[PDB]
């Protein structure tokens, strides 16, 4: 078995240890201003998120996120109310505890030592050195020798009183040197052994709970995180409009289609007669060169449709889902022109119409005289 | 089916549509500061966090903590470089093409009313406007009739081609009001929702990947506080001292114990004759009262220590593993005792020793006469 006590005990021993309990506050001295920097730390964090601070699923989906981030700034708050209560406040106390420790340790320490030199040599060179002028007392009075046998008698008698006295230091100093030893030092360093082992275990729950206040990974911190992402994950895109259309929607605006006049003259029926069949089949004839240069600018613009449409294809494929963004220029290219061959369809459809008319005008006179014109 | 196509086809539709997508914006726009404003807490308390910045175990699980949390700092910078250049970029893009795509819809939209009004409404007011003049202008020539027959003829050929391509206006017309109710805006309007919900998938995205990069609870965070915890819970408080111990222990020092110094006068032997044995009586009395006051104080700090005792696992039992600070008064109090405890059986022992020598020479006396003195 090792131990402060079999290990330390000496006077080295004892300037090792005064050391170790100096450096151990130093050390804790530093953890304290560690965490107390987290504490620090926590809060202006929660400052910093707190700051961040309708049908719609997007809209609700933002809310909730939003919500949820101002609760995570509130926990950070209460990691550093926390840690500041609890773990930093422990630390400061097992601080004080030391400075004391450290003094108390000390001077027991030289306690022992002051009562070791008294009893076990003090003592004995007060003893020693009486004993010395007593016998040198006997002898010359031994020398010196009615009266005479008077003085050496009484020499004899306190040198022999002396003796035994010095006889009986001599062993309780003994005893003395036993006990310190093999007991009162080893003693003082056990206790001091002891006592810092289970402020080691102080330290370790100190830390523990330092850890457990202030980790970002803890249940309440994931369980905000799980609601803003199930938050986002409900947002379903083709969605998004369903309510806003609900509120907002209305049957569409036609106003009413133009209709020939017939107060100005069958009802919008070409007029063909003697006078005007040569017009018409001019006019069936520019209708119809017209007719073939809008039929070829719709199937250009359908060729172009199909173009953008391929290239917008080939390039959602070989876009990763997240850098989607980078689509909608070509995207706003496709509706131009998709809205390019709408506009030019319509105008086909507008030159067929004439046509069929001036056509089917001309085909039911066939080969008949066109109408004279009677002037009644 | 629902959509911007049947639901928003009208001028009001057309309304409601330019203030959807200005709130779109506003809203996007809050995103992006909001957004912003995590990047900003997330580098300072990157900050704040670095600024928290021999062979025990402690001392290697302490370095292993700080050296995490500052792991835990830098993690929190790369969140902040992270959303910047990914999440809040292509949250600006898409605000920006927002901006153009607003312009061209309106200006798109405004083409179309302005073709309509052209083709549906003007174009036939001036064909219905000059078919009226060629009227009354054959009504008056027809009233004024050789020449007069000549300018009627005349009037009748320009008032039947103009009925001709009034005729066709009208049915152009009738097409473009066609085209343009059930195809062209409603076209326009589908596009438009088709880049919108395209837009709330991409905003999705955003919202999704902001979540991953700013996560306080993802893979790298947790990793990090798994370590820590180890770290932490690799504290061993019964093995703190043992390399401390192997670095600067060493034997006890024991300097020599007191003998009996033989130059002085059997070696260290009472002396027990007639001019002693008195005394010798005397002393063993007055050592015998001694021991018995010195084995009262050893009985009474024994009972004190065991008092301690009972009191302080009584306090243990019913103090939590976390608040054990609390009992270190209580343990310096329960070491000093039993310092006081040993002192006193240091003393006891040292009287006891006493007594045995002076005990022991009177019984070896027993019966017999003192000794005498002969003075030779």
């Amino acid at each position: 078995s090792m131990g402060f006590s079999s290990e330390l005990c000496s006077p080295q021993g004892h300037g090792v240890l005064q050391q170790m309990q100096e450096a151990e506050l130093r050390l804790l001295e530093g953890m304290r201003k560690w965490m107390a920097q987290r504490v620090k730390s926590d809060r202006e964090y929660a400052g910093l998120l707190h700051h961040m601070s309708p049908d719609s699923p997007i809209s609700q989906s933002w809310a909730e996120i939003t919500s949820q981030t101002e609760g995570l700034s509130r926990l950070l708050r209460q990691h550093a109310e926390d840690l500041n209560s609890g773990p930093l406040s422990k630390l400061s106390l097992l601080i004080r505890e030391r400075q004391q420790l450290r003094k108390t340790y000390s001077e027991q320490w030289q306690q022992l030592q002051q009562e070791l030199t008294k009893t076990h040599s003090q003592d004995i060179e007060k003893l020693k050195s009486q004993y010395r002028a007593l016998a040198r007392d006997s002898a010359q009075a031994k020398r010196k020798y009615d009266k005479a046998k008077d003085k050496y008698v009484r020499s004899l008698w306190k040198l022999f009183a002396h003796h035994n006295r010095y006889v009986l230091g001599v062993r309780a100093a003994q005893l003395h040197h036993q006990h310190h030893h093999q007991l009162l030092l080893p003693g003082l360093l056990r206790s001091l052994q002891d006592l810092h082992e289970e402020m080691a275990c102080i330290l370790k729950e100190i830390l523990q709970e330092y850890l457990e206040i202030s980790s970002l990974v803890q249940d309440e911190v994931v369980a905000i995180h799980r609601e803003m992402a199930a938050a986002a994950a409900r947002i379903q895109p083709e969605a998004e409009y369903q309510g806003f259309l609900r509120q907002y929607g209305s049957a569409p605006d036609v106003p009413p289609c133009v209709t020939f006049d017939e107060s100005l003259l069958e009802p919008g029926e070409l007029q063909l007669n003697e006078l005007t069949v040569e017009s018409v089949q001019h006019t069936l004839t520019s209708v119809t060169d017209e007719l073939a240069v809008a039929t070829e600018m719709v199937f250009r613009r359908q060729e172009m449709v199909t173009q953008l449409q391929q290239e917008l294809r080939n390039e959602e494929e070989n876009t990763h889902p997240r850098e989607r963004v980078q689509l909608l220029g070509k995207r706003q290219v496709l509706q131009e022109a998709l809205q390019g061959l709408q506009v030019a369809l319509c105008s086909q459809a507008k030159l067929q119409a004439q046509q069929e008319l001036l056509q089917t005008k001309l085909e039911h006179l066939g080969p008949g005289e066109p109408p004279p014109v009677l002037l009644l």
